[PDB]
């Protein structure tokens, strides 16, 4: 989404990564997205826009280029987080791969279900909820990604300028749309500042 490298991701993919995060933030934001635990989740405050970041793919890009499904290193993504996917369609259609990655990410709220409190405790953590936790968190406003395709995989991974994912910390403040910032459309629920 904008003035990145002709490097093998394409720029309709990076699109997909970031309209599916923004889209999916500002579903739970607006209080609308399942919650598996019961209810929707908990409306947010200030949840802030996510913009795509070419120098974030470029590390998601070193991990994803290796073609083994594994998390890299936090020195290898230095202050970032990261998300990763898998799917056996080698061939995948990269725009197509991002969907699919940033649903099975997000899915995570519906299925293992989160609760109406966002504090993010050892034990939410270890209950296998964090590919949505760092999907929906509030400070994260970097997103880039690569889709590489393997031998026997398409393998995906997203890395999230601002790290989320910090034990002790709100996954996002809550409370009505907007009413935590003021760049923010209370129908969208999204902040840009
Ligand atoms: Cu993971």
């Amino acid at each position: 989404k904008a003035g990145c490298p002709d490097n093998g991701m394409s720029e309709e993919a990076r699109q997909k990564f970031l309209e599916m995060h923004n889209s999916l933030r500002s579903s739970v934001a607006l209080g609308q997205a399942k919650d598996g635990a019961g209810g929707n989740a908990p409306k947010a405050a200030k949840m802030k826009t996510m913009a795509y970041d070419c120098e974030v793919e470029k590390t998601a890009m070193n991990n994803a280029k290796q073609c083994v499904f594994k998390h890299s290193q936090p020195n290898q993504r230095k202050g970032l987080g990261e998300n990763i996917f898998m799917s056996s369609d080698s061939g995948m259609d990269k725009a197509k791969a991002a969907e699919q990655a940033s649903k099975a990410w997000f899915g995570e709220l519906a299925e293992k279900g989160v609760g109406q409190n966002l504090k993010l405790t050892g034990g939410l953590f270890s209950r296998g909820v964090g590919h949505y936790t760092q999907m929906v968190w509030q400070e994260t406003v970097k997103l880039g990604c690569y889709v590489e395709a393997c031998s026997n995989m398409c393998y995906v991974v997203c890395q999230y300028g601002p790290a989320g994912n910090m034990m002790g910390k709100d996954i996002y403040e809550k409370g009505e749309p907007c009413s935590k910032c003021e760049n923010c459309d209370k129908e969208k629920g999204l902040c840009s500042a």
